[PDB]
């Protein structure tokens, strides 16, 4: 048995998804990432609100890959004012740190049974950057995500 995940309940847990494989790239070279503007303050709050009690989780996916492509967690909070146009386009404004702590493509079809109650039950593989995960679902796709070979 595997029942680390299945332990912990200071964590939350936020979709990311990026029209771009170049900011994907960037942002596991760099370990930082930019959200839009309301994605952005959704999670600053979430980071200053946990004051390091536990991790803000970020499961990355390229929008239309069919698979999610990585886990990070966020490492910062927002910095609002920086250089412009580092990112695919430049309407994204800011930037946080991250850690990459797992990069693997894991398919859709390993996740879509997992449902968000928080979102009309839609599959987790459905939902918008900056969705977040309800922890008990998190649980469950974070284990799936670690033993995908
Ligand atoms: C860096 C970055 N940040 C975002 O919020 N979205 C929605 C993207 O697509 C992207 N490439």
């Amino acid at each position: 048995e595997n029942l680390y995940f299945q332990h912990m309940k200071h964590g939350r847990v936020f979709i990311i998804k990026s029209y771009s494989e170049d900011d994907i790239h960037r942002s596991i070279k760099y370990n930082i990432w930019c959200s839009t503007e309301h994605g952005n303050k959704r999670l600053d709050a979430a980071y200053r609100s946990m004051n390091g009690k536990g991790p803000v989780y970020l499961l990355f996916s390229v929008n239309g890959s069919g698979h999610f492509c990585g886990v990070a967690e966020m490492k910062s909070a927002v910095d609002y004012n920086t250089c412009a146009g580092v990112w695919s386009q430049d309407k994204w404004k800011g930037r946080f740190d991250v850690r990459w702590i797992f990069v693997k493509d894991v398919p859709n079809s390993q996740l879509r049974h997992i449902r968000l109650e928080n979102n009309e039950n839609k599959p987790v593989t459905n939902s918008r950057d900056t969705q977040e995960v309800p922890l008990e679902k998190a649980k469950q796709v974070l284990k799936i995500i670690a033993s995908y070979k």
